[PDB]
């Protein structure tokens, strides 16, 4: 009937920084505020045992880290922004996704080799 209470954002430029895809369109404290949401979830996963998911949410994470580190206002404010991460989460987050890749790598040859002598037990004469 009438449209849901403003909630999200005051205007209609603020709105858009949401919109962009490109991260030279996207602000530090934009990631910052993303990589922490990813963060959470990632623990979440690690407990849950969901190896594939907490693991990409790790190295996305890192992988925002290592492009935003290397911007000027990072750089003079590292201070400021590792308070709005977890200081020393990013320690977490790398030690995490070699523990998780480790793992993966093996259970990805697991399933593999396994699915290769399903094939080959199929794979019979029975006369």
């Amino acid at each position: 009937s009438v449209p849901k209470e403003l909630y999200l954002s005051s205007s209609l430029k603020d709105l858009n920084k949401k919109t962009e895809v490109k991260p030279e369109k996207i602000s530090t404290k934009s990631y910052v505020h993303s990589a922490l949401k990813i963060f959470k979830t990632a623990e979440e996963c690690r407990l849950d045992r969901d190896e594939e998911r907490a693991y990409v949410l790790y190295m996305k994470y890192v992988t925002v880290y290592n492009l935003i580190k290397k911007r000027p206002d990072f750089k003079q404010q590292q201070d400021y922004f590792h308070s709005i991460l977890g200081p020393g989460n990013i320690k977490k987050a790398v030690e995490e996704a070699e523990r998780l890749s480790e793992s993966l790598k093996l259970r990805y040859e697991e399933a593999e080799v396994r699915k290769k002598l399903e094939e080959k037990d199929r794979q019979e004469e029975a006369q």
